[PDB]
């Protein structure tokens, strides 16, 4: 179960999710599971559904234990409902271990499962504070650390059109340059602090608390870079100005319409780079991660539109704070250092670049005239 054996253990894409193979029950039942740093339940399809190729069959598992407790989870975009239980879980291309973990067996759901996503469940990697029905339900990663010798750290190398999830350590072959750390503000979501935002080197000039209204998180279970209204509007106005040689419909900027160019002609150069400055481990020091248009213009693979390269604008408005989703994580090696309450970023081996620009992790930056950016 070495790190080299864990490399390339993920499949999928930013739009439908990145997933890892796992087994549940005895004899083991293989399932594809979405790697989700934005939730804390290990929730798996346990009943037939039109979008599921397979599902967890508890009756076939001699090791299943029923907790006699239901779980009901409505959220803005949909819902899932299920039964809580425990069973044996393993990650075949992960650590060489088997643990007993809580499993929420999904019996009913609405707009939860995605057609052609190729996953049957979700591995919620965030903390117990946000687990459903409450924080008494121990998340999977917590059970793994308690029951094995596994160091309290995992890292994600998401690669654009799979990637790697290394549990227990840092795989140096997955990144170049320096690894810059941002503190985990609170252990609920992987909450962080953005101190500055620039669009093509031009500062958005907002009070830094605006960037974190009401929180900022690192979420591998969200596709887009999601920004609070005020920040979102300034970003769009700034991107529109930088790209003014071409005019796109309002629907493109709203993320409801594709923009298409003849195959291979995408004018990358007309789109600016976005720099997100994250709080450093030292007072008023920060580092920046730079996002190229290859990251924020998400390609939409469709045989029917294939004479063209078509894209969705992968930056959208949020009313629940900033979400640094998969389009942000792609091309970075992201270390979820739970042991040291910090998140590391470095340029990935699968990073984005063209012949003019490259995604980067750079620092340090100093800001003497700073307030706390935390909301
Ligand atoms: C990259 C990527 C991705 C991706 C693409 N399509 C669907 C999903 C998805 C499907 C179902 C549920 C969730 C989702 C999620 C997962 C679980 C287990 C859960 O209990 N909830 C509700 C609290 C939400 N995980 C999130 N991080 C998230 C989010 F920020 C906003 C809405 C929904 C979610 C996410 C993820």
């Amino acid at each position: 179960g070495s790190f080299v054996e864990m490399v390339d253990n993920l499949r999928g894409k930013s739009g439908q999710g990145y997933y890892v193979e796992m087994t549940v029950g005895s004899p083991p039942q293989t399932l594809n599971i979405l790697v989700d740093t934005g939730s804390s339940n290990f929730a798996v399809g346990a009943a037939p559904h039109p979008f599921l190729h397979r599902y967890y069959q508890r009756q076939l598992s001699s090791t299943y234990r029923d907790l006699r407790k239901g779980v009901y989870v409505p959220y803005t975009q949909g819902k899932w409902e299920g039964e809580l239980g425990t069973d044996l879980v393993s990650i075949p291309h992960g650590p060489n271990v088997t643990v007993r973990a809580n499993i929420a067996a999904i019996t009913e759901s609405d707009k939860f499962f995605i057609n052609g996503s190729n996953w049957e469940g979700i591995l919620g990697l965030a903390y117990a504070e946000i687990a459903r029905p409450d924080d008494s339900l121990e998340p999977f990663f917590d059970s793994l650390v308690k029951q094995t010798h596994v160091p309290n750290l995992f890292s994600l190398q998401l690669c654009g059109a799979g990637g790697s999830m290394i549990i227990g350590g840092i795989d140096h072959s997955l990144y170049t340059g320096s690894l810059w750390y941002t503190p985990i503000r609170r252990e609920w979501y992987y909450e962080v602090i953005i101190v500055r935002v620039e669009i093509n080197g031009q500062d958005l000039k907002m009070d830094c608390k605006e960037y974190n209204y009401d929180k900022s998180i690192v979420d591998s279970g969200t596709t887009n870079l999601r920004l609070p209204k005020k920040v979102f509007e300034a970003a769009v106005k700034s991107i529109k100005a930088a790209s003014s040689t071409e005019k796109f419909p309002d629907g493109f900027w709203l993320g409801e319409q594709l923009v298409c160019w003849q195959a291979g002609t995408t004018p990358w150069n007309i789109f600016p780079v976005i720099s997100l400055y994250l709080m450093g481990e030292v007072t008023n020091q920060s580092f920046r991660i730079t996002i190229l248009p290859q990251q924020y213009l998400r390609p939409v693979e469709d045989v029917a539109t294939s004479q063209d390269d078509c894209y969705k604008f992968a930056i959208s408005q949020s009313s629940t704070g900033t979400v640094m989703g998969a389009v942000i994580m792609e091309g970075f090696y992201v270390v979820f250092d739970r042991a040291r309450k910090r998140i590391g970023f470095a340029v990935s081996a699968c990073h984005v670049h063209d012949e003019f620009r490259t995604a980067a992790v750079e620092g340090p930056f100093v800001t003497l005239d700073m307030e706390d950016c935390g909301y």
